């Protein structure tokens, strides 16, 4: 994974490679040595080396049909709505794990949450888990209308869909924490819930513990909260999603992160959005494209 | 030659009067009565008898001996589609050493075809196969292990054996698709049993990552490079390569054979030869049953 982990590679060129738009290995693997040597200012011989080393690094494993079928019955995921995105996520949002989508405002984190709170209700055959979703609204982002249109586009009972989503406003950090604490009860008292969504987790934490003077305690507290969510997910076999708003994490000191899977979302040509894996145990790196339509999260074009 | 536009000594004004009359295909004109064509299209009777002679020759009807054909059948092995009709259109079935494309609207039956072929390949020459394995590169998550199963049962095969004879892989985008094909050479070498490679929805990612007419150029350049790659493997390791595309003074096409698929009344589907060296123009009809690809009736 990652370019930083390439064998026999100086740490000076690794910069001239990210400073040239080559962030992922798949990008290097299929790139031309001649074109990489110019766009990055690297010795032609060094180019054919970084690409030879990048080409091996690719985890191309051809699994049998049979084996993959065993893997499908051994796991169940909630489909995002965009075939592209689903593939990046090896199938969809997995239960038992916490998934984070972080990105600038309008990168599509909010759309995605609503989309998942509905798709989750669909039967396995149609991409869901015939389950309920709990939507913890941190900064008043829930839109009953988005739920509606997404609902229609699937020809579902608007009213039924909405009734399958538990809603709650967490006004502050303490409340957020206590709400997720109470989450255990509700999930025990109603085993149908299979998706918890916490939109803008970090938010109150950033407001109640601002700046670099608190960062220590903020994360100390933030992380504790997320450990919590994780455990819940793992223990009651339910999918947990968190969205975190940022403005640009170095790309276009190594910090610590709790979240199992971490996908970054970027804005593109108006209607389009790019999704890229940044942290994930079994997911392979590489970004893909999708879009925001009225039907909800779909693939582009 | 295919398409009416390729007819020799034919004006371009009538070519419109013919298509405006309903004569779009050549076999339809070949079997047409010059009198009725003359009226239906408002074309000189002399000119009607001419276009139908041209069209009927365009068909390329060769009468080989029974002996000569038998020789030609041992000189080549093909994977059968399941539908006698289609096989017939394909001169016997899917040929190795060649890339075949099936394109058409969604549900036109390109997906079912790919699954059908990934199973028929494992069959022994006597039963239509080549006793080989298949590699299914899934572009948009279309693989259904369920379809492979029923297709499997209907043949009285070992579901779990068949499935174990199909390598699967998910190509989440262009770069991955490309890379997966680059490594394809190793795998075929590493395992000479593999005789079928199927790439469902090739064009797909390319149309996503390089959208519109603004990229078309780079799309085809990359697309052709990709495909030039697939061909070589087919040719070099003596194996069939199938690709499906989803559609609804240059134009740069690589694919050897290009069969178009169309949706008909419910269960029925039509397949028409669009591009092909040795294959004769003409469409045929088949059907998507639960057993898999079969003939309609």
């Amino acid at each position: 994974k990652t370019i930083n982990d390439l064998p026999g590679i100086s740490q000076t060129v690794i910069n001239k490679l990210i400073e040239a738009g080559y962030s992922s290995l798949e990008t290097l693997a299929v790139a031309s040595p001649q074109d990489l040597s110019v766009a990055a200012g690297i010795p032609l011989s060094t180019a054919q080396k970084i690409i030879k080393e990048a080409r091996d690094a690719l985890d191309i494993r051809f699994k049998t049909a049979l084996e993959v079928k065993k893997e499908r019955m051994n796991v169940k995921k909630i489909s995002t709505g965009s075939q592209a995105l689903d593939g990046l996520l090896a199938g969809g949002i997995e239960t038992r794990t916490m998934t984070e989508f972080f990105g600038e405002f309008g990168s599509g984190k909010t759309q995605l949450c609503h989309q998942l709170s509905v798709n989750v209700q669909l039967p396995p055959e149609k991409g869901g888990l015939s389950g309920k979703a709990v939507y913890i609204d941190t900064e008043g982002t829930f839109r009953w209308e988005r739920i509606e249109n997404m609902a229609k586009a699937l020809g579902l009972d608007i009213d039924n869909v909405m009734n399958n989503i538990y809603y709650i406003r967490a006004i502050n950090t303490d409340h957020q924490i206590a709400i997720v604490d109470d989450l255990q009860e509700l999930v025990s008292k109603d085993p149908s819930i299979k998706l918890i969504v916490v939109d803008s987790v970090t938010s109150h934490f950033r407001a109640e513990y601002p700046g670099r003077e608190n960062l220590a305690v903020r994360q100390q507290k933030l992380n504790k909260h997320l450990h919590q969510l994780t455990r819940l997910a793992e223990v009651y076999d339910i999918a947990v999603i968190i969205t975190n708003q940022v403005m640009a994490r170095p790309d276009m000191h190594t910090l610590y992160h709790v979240p199992g899977i971490r996908i970054q979302l970027k804005k593109s040509r108006g209607n389009r959005r790019i999704a890229r894996v940044v942290d994930a145990p079994h997911l392979p790196e590489g970004e893909v494209v999708f879009a925001l339509t009225e039907e909800g999260i779909r693939d582009a074009e």
